[PDB]
């Protein structure tokens, strides 16, 4: 499946860089490269989650070719939305690696121009939309689903950065209420609701009750998944995560810090207060220790299981009347 | 007129920050501030150009209150589009002052998070759109006019930055063909076509021939205007331009450099080659001299007049059947 999708990336790049009024050749050529370097290289859970959902929501006699092309085109839009959020996300959290290569902003000859780059990735979404789903009765729903998805992410990011101000001892604010809302807006909405929703809309399920149903599940799915990102960020093989964890040194509000702050002793609350948020490798190495000294990685395993079950309970109560293997499939793609 | 518009800014900020699921209070509060600090402080040519065009394109018996509220709401969207392009534009060209105050990214406690800030400004546009022009038969035209306006700007910016790579002697590429297309995409499209167009669409003129007509004019208007920005950037009272010119040190492709490169002697082509693009105040002070030694500021005056006339010729040939004082009004707001 993954391989058929990636095969189509070529068709989308050719639709996007065809433009060359040849007065923008250079700009187009530039664009092409930003797409290759930033859309490609990932897992493709999002882009894939849509095309697999369509098939399972649209009758075989309606899964025509055109309806297919529109299927993964919308697939790649979710990709570009990610490509966009990422490219800008790296500059902000100040990253070095993404998808096992150096961040685009870090590439010699990019730096802060990446900002316009991330912008161009956004414009490509809605450019595809107009180019395939235009004559369709869901076109305005797609668009309004992307715009409100971004704004939710963008809000969640605001929360994040707001909760982790550079050089500011901020353990006070690392509560769970916050972490949940933060992840709900910057991750759960666009990485789980968005793909499914696009599917439904494309299949004719423009319902409100339906959509709130999928949302109920998909959102809870999305919280776990970020929780996963938090862990992987610290305790995960860089060669498999294709990126380094900057959460500590970035004074982020992680599940981890929320976790450690929860079961951290008075004496242990400082080692913490003192080492979190600094860029000092040993100050940071000190943090990671306190985690390991708190048995956290096992505390993680627990949740990973208790969460799984609850999601499953959830799927077993709200999926109706959608093919349960629309959510079941997601929770095989991430809950591993 | 200007004062009635600015009065309404309060109503828009209150629509945007009302939101406080109070789980995003901080994010909203943050948002409010990014709007105050970045939407306010300008001339308001764009926001104003729409509300003044509506009145002149919609019959008095149709200019009801609601249709008015929708009028300047769309007015402020063009503002936010600017607020967005600006906030990100400053970080990229590395500015210090905008609207006679320090750039948002420069404010202590912002820096690169401004990127998410600029993003939030965008999301506010389409959030207003959905909030006022939703039930209207032009809603999808507005949206598609903004998205394709941004993408045009974003392309033009790509051109700019592409044509002025940091620390790279780039006089070769400062041709006029380039400068025209560059300005056509990063300035003319969204600062002149966009406001008028939004007006027409709102008034019922969804025509293609009509829209190409206004575009013919408005675009040529927009080229002059950037040309104006180029000059003001160098030869303009900072206390009236509320910002400093970084064009030389940013190795930009200005009308000026295009102008000086045109009538620069062999011997004079270097002083140029040597001093343009450097951050050295005296290297830059050297450039400004060569301009003054080339009589350029008078060469500017000429064009400002020959351009004016041509635009006027243009208005006197394409405005029909729109109130000519829809373009005439613009060319009193800028051609001064
Ligand atoms: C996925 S997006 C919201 C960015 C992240 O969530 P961050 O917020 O921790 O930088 P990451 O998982 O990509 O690291
Ligand atoms: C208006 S927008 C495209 C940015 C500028 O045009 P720049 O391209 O010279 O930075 P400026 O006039 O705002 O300086
Ligand atoms: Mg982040
Ligand atoms: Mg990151
Ligand atoms: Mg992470
Ligand atoms: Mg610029
Ligand atoms: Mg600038
Ligand atoms: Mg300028």
């Amino acid at each position: 499946e993954k391989q058929d999708f990636v095969q189509h990336f070529s068709q989308i790049v050719r639709v996007l860089t065809e433009d060359e009024h040849p007065e923008i050749g250079d700009a187009i050529a530039r664009l092409k490269e930003v797409l290759e370097y930033n859309a490609i290289g990932g897992k493709y859970n999002r882009g894939l989650t849509v095309v697999v959902a369509f098939r399972e929501l649209v009758e075989p006699r309606k899964q025509d070719a055109d309806s297919l092309q529109r299927a993964w085109t919308v697939g790649w839009c979710v990709e570009l939305l990610q490509a966009f959020f990422l490219v800008a996300d790296d500059i902000m959290d100040s990253s070095l690696t993404r998808r096992g290569q150096i961040c685009w902003y870090q590439k010699p000859g990019v730096g802060l121009d990446a900002i316009n780059d991330a912008n161009l990735l956004e414009a490509c979404i809605y450019r595809l939309l107009k180019l395939y789903c235009r004559e369709q009765p869901y076109y305005l729903n797609l668009i309004e689903l992307f715009l409100q998805s971004s704004y939710q992410t963008e809000i969640g990011q605001t929360l994040d950065l707001l909760t982790a101000p550079q050089g500011n001892v901020d353990l006070v604010r690392f509560t769970e209420k916050r972490y949940k809302s933060i992840v709900k807006y910057k991750t759960a909405f666009y990485s789980f609701y968005l793909p499914i929703a696009a599917a439904m809309y494309m299949a004719g399920i423009d319902g409100e009750k339906e959509h709130a149903n999928a949302k109920k599940i998909l959102l809870e799915m999305g919280e776990f998944f970020q929780i996963q990102d938090d862990y992987l960020d610290l305790f995960g093989d860089p060669s498999v995560t294709g990126k380094i964890g900057t959460d500590i040194q970035d004074n982020k509000c992680s599940w981890l810090v929320v976790q450690c702050l929860q079961r951290a002793t008075p004496e242990q609350y400082q080692i913490l207060k003192e080492n979190y948020g600094q860029k000092e490798a040993e100050k940071v190495a000190r943090v990671k220790a306190l985690y390991e000294e708190l048995d956290l990685p096992a505390v993680f395993l627990q949740y990973e299981e208790d969460s799984y079950s609850h999601i499953m309970a959830l799927i077993e109560q709200y999926a109706a009347p959608l093919p349960p293997a629309v959510f079941l499939g997601l929770a095989r793609k991430i809950y591993k």
